[PDB]
């Protein structure tokens, strides 16, 4: 049907749909008859994978032949998705499978809409590494995505009475097609016991063992036949573990216990929980891996050539015990001295922060670490003790300097804070946006900046535009290969080439057509899904991300409850209709994002059902958001909000996701949404609201939310519309956590933006009655995007920190 | 190679070539390059599972439209062993695999080796389930196997210092490429709750859910196209299980609780447990597959109609549950009364026993079944007061029969007979050999079969001859079919012909070539996988079972010292060369049957390291005996011993393998070896000791252990050595327990038969002192088994129980 999903040729449709009957006869065991929708996609999924295969054997065998350094991305999360549209889509045979699938009488949309979310990660750093893998392929780097291999992702959220409630992700219970096991790489890993002293050094002794079992899926690049490979570690016991029948019995089933540490993902986003099971996840993630990763490298004695060969990219701090860990098998095992050891990790590893929010930052209890890992705790003891050395030479008699930049803080329960081991065990250091990689050299790792210039860098998050355009998107990738053709999708920047038909009439109103077909579409799956009816000639006015404090999807509610006020007041007025989506899972323990989210219904319920508003407001929560429902919500968007106070979004990506597909952009100076007013114009963006240096001045002073309550009668009505029960009239007092919060103890001063924030939304409303110039701007966004590619991110990371060279060439079919 | 085992033709070894390295390509992500031995095993049986689908399909499409009489055989446990050969064997595949493969450079036999064994039974019960549905899908029958797929099976059992050690069997850990996952047949069980009355009858409310998933394997007939279906379901716990972090965390984990209920086989053979876990495993079996029976029932209302279309059969008590469990169904969720509910019942269910071991019968503490399935236990009593009912009726004034028939048995704890209950609610009740049959209308069942006579029948267990035959004996089954023809495979009463050959000196010569082949591979075995050295030109005496103290592996030892002692008194007489082989795994909380093994290892560390017994003697104890071990040894051996006390082997089947084989039988008239003696004539049996009326005399006497000890000065030898120390120097006193049981509690009178036993193993080495009278007895004995193929009784099962007519007629292929 359309020019960029590939070719249809006869033969390659006849191949597919032979191969297709075949696994449904073969593998799923059924025929036409019998066969359910859900063994058709496998049908399909088992016939796209098989095209991989060949791929994926001679891009490894490549690597073998060439021994290119090796690039090992660690993380706790991959945020991966559906894989098979991103499958075709990469090998090019998106309309082929299209086609053969139509003469087989099948609709290959509702097939693919059977597929699980892989949901192993909680938003935007998930998300991030997910859209680094897909970059890394493409651009032909020997890069494995090392995590571990959930039974349980992210929680589905259903929403019950206007409440969150949780239930398990199950998303294996069909089975996964895309991964492989490979038990034959099984590796083991040592929990507790003790550390010996002999002649020969130290020795790690009377440990409990867990197996972790490696699952391998491929990775595919952009039509470049290149496959990588993401390497998941599973939990398994020793056959001897805890080897009378009660005892017998129960030997058995305590084998639970070490499975339990894949059992997981910790739902929380942006926030520290520093539990055992979490503790012994990273360990599990680190330990595999780096013996995975040492046996590659034997397999080519000489560990000087180690940093040449092999790159660490540690993201977070979550997987910071690689850092140790290195050191320990070094030292230990390998019998090299500290100082040699210590050059090759450092060499080695580089440190990625994601965050400056006390709350997300690790520090582990040091009585954790002695009980589980007590050879690490000596490692990081010595590590400390040599770094403070430096750091007592280079600043004399600074005291104080010391006690700040040690590993080891002090207190109540001593704690070691892992991104201080991050820094000093890393060659580099960076943020994920200019302002948040300048507010780390300025504030929180100012004393190791001053020790260490040259390790700190800067590394803009991006979005990859092959799921987050060619594939979500279809209709707009298309109007856009039409005028200056394919190339684009592997090079964003040509994009820019755009910006000579902001003027074309043709181009404008295909570009307000294809957001338009989004629209209905959208609306349609409102209807058919969640039985709610909203109007498509709204403005789509949408948040979605995670439930936080500090992204104030309360700003939001009080700006909704604002027009609400408005319309009352002056009913028969002509105001821009607007459908206000807001959407996001609230990590479980977190009581106020829970109660933002009952709001956020309540408001909904008054809202939705009062006549005098009709169709010019309506307020939807978006039930389970996840990366299926974002490819959907995303391209429908008209507005997006991005309204985090200034300095606490170290980048956001969800901004970017929306940059590309059409919609305008409302947000703060905050994270990656100054580089993208900075590449779009800021006449081109709806910027309001404090920058950070605002901030911190209200800081110093003293931010009173009463001044604003006092001074602003708008917003006085809406605090005692809250506080007096308007919002829940059976539970008057409902809300009453939510008021308190504002009005006392509010650290992300939600009051303080309220009048920009709402006058700048009437500068919105106002551009939205002109659907030329909204669509002209619309193209303005879209053409200076190309900066936001995780392309361009992941070739900054290759040159400036792995030391690698991408290449663009195709290896061969 | 062989005859027997098929054709290789062109075509077909060229198809079967391709399709491997397709496999191996596209299933496995491999090439010949990095493929494991283990890759290899998965593309061949990938690629044998793949002439399987077809004649699954069309066999249940066949099934749908013919709707015949539906057989449901349920167990907890099914023995099946490994699966490859036994599907080229059934499939006529055999020669043409392996020449595919040796052309490929491969070996199929040490392929053949890496391939786990589906080990989910304990022994003889479990066996006779597999042997059963190979005879089933052979015949024709519309059967299927339901059971529980639990994720560790019995216990791998190693040899450490003497003692047996126990290590999880995790059969899984590769995947199973037999098996097929049917989620889409996903049904809810349930456990706990109470029971509310209404208007409109019962309710049982406030259950806990567990969902029980499918997964299929196929069961082909032999050379008729027929594949058949073995069911097993595994436990899953619902979405929303027990749905804070703490708490949400908690909750995913514990949804362990649920699914430990198909996690481990008990391993415990011939015993009863009384644990809860045991009783949800028991429930959960039944309260699934009756789902699944009704469910296919109505998918052909009518109730009437549902004992011609279902037979039930019950393998032991272990699933008894489906009698109330069927009346729970019809009565509380059907509407049906009482009356008409009960007559569909018992013309449903069909009982089998296979014990009358005091200590192995099911009896249920009624405070378990009350908290665990408390409607069950209305249904029970109210089925327990109205067949007392019919007991009163029948016997006026007979108040000790009613309360010796009541299915609840009063004392300190009251208890479910749950045999009570399986006769009460069935139309059939089987014993497993005449002797058992016969024995059960005598004693245990006798007030039952008074009240009912033609309830009661006979049905003598059998062994599949392709298994036990063509399977593991190749050379033998060539050598019959090379006289007779290949059709005894499928009737085996035709190896009758083979009388005709007793005195054919050419077929005498390869009767004893074929044997002498088998012990010198079996005797390679030893040396390459155990380090043992062993003279293969000895008789190979061996008993292989469970070790249990009716099964009198103690007899055995004693015999054994016996024949060390007399070399050591003679050492310069001849005796004929033995190798005494010994193994079974014992259930770990049987103190007793543990000893009992230890000392078997510490009669052969004397025996074996004797210099002046040289190679005359030697005792070895066959490790992790298992189905593919009884594959091996069994056809090596040349003296089977089947020595119980008369009366406590039901029917045993080990004795039926050895006979089909070519070894000579030393037994007492237990069980089967009454019928065995019969159908060989007992000249070519060796037959010694007590009749069950011998035994009977001796208890109404009192047994007197003493006695012998105090005449038989051979017998008082063996006692001094064992109490002494002689066998244990270091630990003199280790072998206490034994020689006290034996002497002052022993139930199963092993004194009693010592000396027959001994004269009768004298006249077994003065046969095989002359090898070709010996190989004539040997082809008396073959010649006759006939009877003890599984398809005479499966045919005997279907005409006498089921009311079907079994058929040997192809499928179209
Ligand atoms: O984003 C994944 C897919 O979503 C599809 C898609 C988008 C929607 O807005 C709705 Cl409501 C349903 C739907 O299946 C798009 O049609 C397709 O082009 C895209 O590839
Ligand atoms: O019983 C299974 C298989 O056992 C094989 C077999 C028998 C043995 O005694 C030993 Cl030691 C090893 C072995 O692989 C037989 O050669 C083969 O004919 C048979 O099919
Ligand atoms: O780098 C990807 C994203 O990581 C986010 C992020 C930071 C963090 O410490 C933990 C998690 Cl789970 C996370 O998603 C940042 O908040 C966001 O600014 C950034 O865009
Ligand atoms: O019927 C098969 C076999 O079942 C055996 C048997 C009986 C029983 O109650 C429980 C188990 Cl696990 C078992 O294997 C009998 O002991 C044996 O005589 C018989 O040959």
């Amino acid at each position: 049907q359309i020019s960029v999903r590939g070719l249809a040729g006869v033969e390659n449709v006849t191949e597919l749909k032979k191969n297709f009957n075949r696994h449904l006869h073969f593998t799923l065991v059924k025929d036409r008859n019998v066969a359910t929708p859900r063994d058709y996609y496998f049908a399909l999924a088992h016939t796209v994978r098989d095209h991989l295969v060949g791929r994926w054997i001679r891009t490894q065998q490549h690597y073998y032949e060439k021994d290119p350094k090796r690039i090992y991305y660690l993380s706790l999360e991959f945020y991966m998705g559906r894989t098979l549209q991103n499958t075709m889509v990469n090998l090019a045979l998106e309309n082929a499978c299209d086609e053969a699938t139509y003469q087989l009488g099948l609709d290959m949309e509702e097939l693919e809409e059977i597929e699980e979310d892989a949901g192993l990660g909680n938003g935007g750093l998930g998300r991030l590494a997910a859209c680094f893998l897909d970059s890394m392929a493409t651009l032909g780097l020997a890069a494995y995505g090392y995590g571990i291999r959930y039974e349980f992702g992210i929680f589905n959220q259903k929403i019950c009475g206007g409440w969150q409630m949780e239930e398990a992700d199950d998303w294996l219970r069909y089975g996964n097609p895309w991964e492989k096991a490979r038990p034959e790489f099984t590796l083991p890993v040592h929990f507790y016991g003790r550390v010996e002293h002999t002649s020969q050094g130290a020795k790690w002794v009377d440990t409990q063992v867990v197996l972790a079992m490696p699952y391998d899926t491929p990775v595919p690049g952009y039509r470049n036949n290149v496959v990588n490979t993401m390497r998941l570690w599973s939990a398994k016991a020793p056959n001897d573990f805890n080897l009378n029948v009660g005892g017998y019995i129960q030997a058995v089933l305590d084998r639970n216990l070490a499975e339990n540490i894949s059992r997981v993902l910790y739902p929380n986003d942006n926030f520290f929980e520093g539990k055992e099971l979490r503790l012994k996840q990273e360990y599990f993630v680190v330990a595999a891996t780096l013996q995975d990763i040492i046996r590659r490298f034997k397999s080519s004695t000489n560990f000087d050539a180690f940093p040449d060969k092999v790159a660490i990219q540690l993201n977070d701090t979550h997987p910071s015990l690689a850092i140790p860990e290195l050191m320990r098998v070094l030292v230990d095992l390998e019998r090299l001295d500290w100082d040699k050891a210590w050059e090759v990790t450092v060499k080695t590893c580089a440190y990625t922060n994601h965050t400056v929010l006390p709350e997300a930052l690790e520090r582990w209890p040091v009585h954790l670490l002695e009980t589980l890992l007590p050879r690490h705790l000596q490692i990081i003891y010595e590590i400390n003790q040599r770094f403070l050395n430096r750091v007592a030479a280079a600043f004399p008699g600074d005291v104080d300097r010391l006690r700040r930049m040690s590993l080891v803080e002090e207190g109540a329960v001593k704690r070691i804070n892992m991104a201080h081991l991050c820094i000093a065990g890393s060659h580099a250091v960076n943020g994920v946006a200019r302002i948040h990689s300048e507010i780390l050299k300025k504030t929180i790792f100012k004393d190791f900046y001053e020790l260490e210039p040259h390790k700190f860098q800067n590394k803009t998050n991006g979005i990859t535009p092959r799921r987050w355009l060619v594939l979500c998107n279809p209709g707009l990738a298309e109007i856009i290969a039409e005028r200056i053709g394919e190339e684009y999708i592997s090079d964003l920047d040509q994009l820019r080439k755009l910006l000579s038909y902001v003027d074309d009439e043709a181009f404008i109103r295909d570009v307000a057509k294809v957001k338009q077909e989004n629209k209905l579409k959208f609306a349609a799956y409102l209807e058919r899904e969640y039985k709610v009816h909203i109007n498509p000639n709204s403005l789509f006015d949408v948040q979605v991300k995670r439930i936080h404090e500090y992204k104030r999807q309360l700003l939001n509610c009080l700006h909704v409850i604002t027009l609400y006020n408005r319309i009352k007041k002056e009913p028969n007025k002509f105001v821009v209709p607007r459908t206000v989506m807001i959407g996001g899972k609230a990590a479980p323990g977190y009581h106020m994002a829970k109660m933002i989210i009952k709001l956020i219904t309540a408001i909904g319920d008054v809202v939705n059902h009062d006549p005098v508003v009709g169709d010019r407001l309506r307020v939807i929560f978006l039930e389970n958001y996840r990366v299926s429902l974002a490819e959907k919500v995303i391209p429908a968007a008209d507005l997006s909000e991005q309204i985090s106070t200034a300095g606490t979004e170290a980048s956001g990506t969800g901004n970017m996701k929306f940059m590309l597909n059409g919609a305008l952009t409302i947000g703060t100076m905050d994270g990656a949404n100054v580089e993208m007013a900075e590449e779009a114009g800021e006449e081109n963006f709806f910027i309001f609201g404090m920058r950070v240096e605002d901030v911190d001045r209200l800081d110093q002073r003293g931010y009173n939310a009463q001044e604003y309550y006092d001074r602003i009668p708008e917003l006085r009505q809406i605090i005692e519309q809250l506080s007096s029960g308007f919002f829940s009239p059976k539970q008057p007092d409902l809300f009453k956590d939510i008021v308190n919060m504002l009005m006392h103890h509010d650290r992300f001063k939600v009051f303080a933006d309220y009048e920009e924030y709402v006058k700048c939304q009437e500068r919105v409303s106002a551009l939205y009655k002109n659907p030329r110039e909204w669509t002209r701007m619309v193209i303005r966004n879209i053409a200076t995007s190309g900066k936001f590619s995780s392309d361009r991110t992941i070739a900054q990371y290759a040159r400036e920190i792995w030391g690698v060279e991408p290449s663009r060439q195709r290896l061969p079919a």
